[PDB]
């Protein structure tokens, strides 16, 4: 009877019920497809795990907004009926759209959600607004760092100021790609687990005794790249770190480090590389994270700037890096006028960062007034899909 909070994340989809404190549903957004020499897709991590011939890795969020409508429906069709199995006709829904979503995309999304799934009520909100609500604020600056799109969204009274949005592509994907390139410097082949089933006490700085699963079919370049990206991302989260000050060849370099064994067992305790890689979004022609934030705040009215300078909220899958918030605080303190008191809200755990938009959707979906502010099925009837524009800000 409760509402469903669907956060279609850049690279991981988050879903769950209105009152739940975390999304019980979560699976990578990437999906596979192949056509008759059928277009049925494969969803969820477990299905994608199985290698298959001419099976791609299609992501319906290339531009942040929904780019592949059939793929987006397929994921929504899968998630509704399998992961959060329940009839669509009975549950009201909350959808988290990107801050800069194109109007036509919103209209098409509403038309699909209503007609195809016949849901009774509906509401579309911006992920930045949901993050601000989740953190417990109506005015602030939300720095989102997901996949392929990092943006600094200033919100005033729960309304996203499109004036001050700065879109930076130095998102999590870029960092992971740099991770691939910095082990072209270590000269280690990137081999995914799905090919590797063997382990041994392989010496440090020594190629491993890895053996392949021989009978698997020839894999597509897309899914192999997708499997390598997952490997480096799992490595990325647990290894990378943001230096407190801009890296300048510390004592030996960074003193002892993590001895993170790759899927092939072998590895060398990563040195300065784990510090250089995260700085890709601090020392990039493009604009750094602090540059993005200052340009965004400097772009909006002076009166609200003190509200933003001091209410800067960080929430994004890429932001979950050690001491990232620390370096951001230092950088923004240096560039902010000293007479302004900057402050970052301590919400650094994985649940508060990654699922922040979903947490906000849960908070909004639970309010008693949510009944009046959504889009009724009757309103869809006599009022066309255009009602999504007026009923959602």
């Amino acid at each position: 009877v409760g509402a469903l909070v669907f956060d279609i994340g850049s690279y991981t989809v988050r879903a769950g019920y209105a009152g739940e404190d975390c999304p019980k549903v979560d699976f990578p957004t990437a999906i596979g497809m192949v056509v008759e020499r059928g277009p049925t897709y494969y969803i969820d991590t477990n299905a994608l795990r199985v290698p298959r011939e001419n099976m791609e890795a299609i992501s319906p969020l290339k531009n942040g907004m929904v780019e592949d409508w059939d793929s987006f429906q397929a994921i929504l069709d899968h998630t509704y009926k399998m992961h959060v199995k329940s009839e669509a006709s009975l549950h009201p829904v909350l959808m988290s759209e990107a801050p800069w979503n194109t109007r036509a995309k919103r209209e098409k999304l509403t038309e699909l959600m209503f007609e195809h799934y016949n849901i009774p009520a509906f509401f579309l909100c911006k992920t930045a607004v949901l993050t601000a609500f989740a953190n417990g604020r109506s005015t602030g600056l939300i720095l989102d760092s997901g996949a392929t799109h990092t943006t600094a969204i200033p919100v005033h009274d729960g309304y996203v100021l499109q004036q001050g949005i700065v879109k930076s592509p130095l998102a999590g994907d870029f960092i992971t790609m740099q991770c691939r390139e910095l082990f072209q410097e270590m000269n280690i082949e990137l081999v995914p687990p799905y090919m590797i089933a063997s382990k041994e006490a392989v010496r440090e700085g020594s190629p491993a005794n890895w053996k392949r699963k021989e009978k698997l079919p020839q894999v597509t370049r897309s899914w192999h790249n997708y499997m390598c990206n997952c490997v480096i991302q799992d490595f990325q989260a647990s290894v990378l770190q943001v230096s407190d000050s801009t890296y300048d060849e510390q004592v030996a370099a960074q003193m002892p480090t993590v001895h993170y064994e790759f899927p092939n067992g072998y590895n060398c305790d990563f040195g300065a590389e784990r510090l250089k890689i995260p700085e890709g979004l601090f020392d990039p022609t493009m604009l750094g994270v602090s540059h993005v934030v200052t340009t965004s705040v400097g772009m909006c009215d002076i009166d609200i700037r003190p509200g933003l300078y001091g209410s800067v909220i960080v929430a994004g899958g890429n932001t979950l890096i050690q001491s990232f918030t620390d370096r951001l605080n230092r950088e923004l303190s240096q560039k902010t006028p000293p007479s302004m008191r900057l402050k970052l809200i301590a919400n650094n755990t994985t649940v508060e960062r990654r699922f922040s938009s979903w947490i906000g959707g849960s908070i909004l979906a639970s309010l008693g007034t949510f009944q009046q502010m959504w889009i009724s099925k009757q309103e869809y009837e006599e009022g066309g899909k255009q009602c999504v524009e007026r009923k959602c800000p």
